């Protein structure tokens, strides 16, 4: 697959951290694709045109889909944006998204 660039190594590090046990209390809703039928949210795919989640980001990293850090970051941010778009701002899952995005943005800012 070829060695990840230095910046994408940092991105992969961030991804591993987001999936790690220390953040699980607020990261878990973002681990896998939203299953709209399972959750009973039958309007989800009318509202969210481009679903994203951490397992999909991980697959894309493993498959070398991301050509740079910017592309990676856009997907992680898309995941958070979908959450902010679908849910009311006072929902528990939105608070969790904000917390995980704080973890993400502060470490992404430490890009070599
Ligand atoms: C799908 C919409 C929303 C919902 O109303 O579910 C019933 C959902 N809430 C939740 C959610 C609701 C309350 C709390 Cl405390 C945590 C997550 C949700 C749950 C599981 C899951 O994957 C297994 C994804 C979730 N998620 C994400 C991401 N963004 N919005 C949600
Ligand atoms: C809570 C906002 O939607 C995202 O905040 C990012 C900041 C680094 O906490
Ligand atoms: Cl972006």
């Amino acid at each position: 697959m070829g060695k990840l660039s230095e910046q994408l190594k940092h991105c992969n590090g961030i991804l591993k951290e987001l999936l790690s046990k220390k953040h699980a209390a607020y990261a878990w809703p973002f681990y896998k694709p939203v299953d709209a039928s399972a959750l009973g949210v039958h309007d989800y795919h009318d509202i969210i045109k481009h679903p994203m989640d951490l397992s999909t980001v991980k697959r894309k990293m493993e498959n070398r889909d991301y050509r740079d850090a910017q592309e990676f970051a856009a997907d992680v941010r898309l995941m958070f944006s979908n959450c902010y778009k679908y849910n009311p701002p006072d929902h528990d899952v939105v608070a969790m998204a904000r917390k995980l995005q704080d973890v993400f943005e502060f470490r992404y800012a430490k890009m070599p």
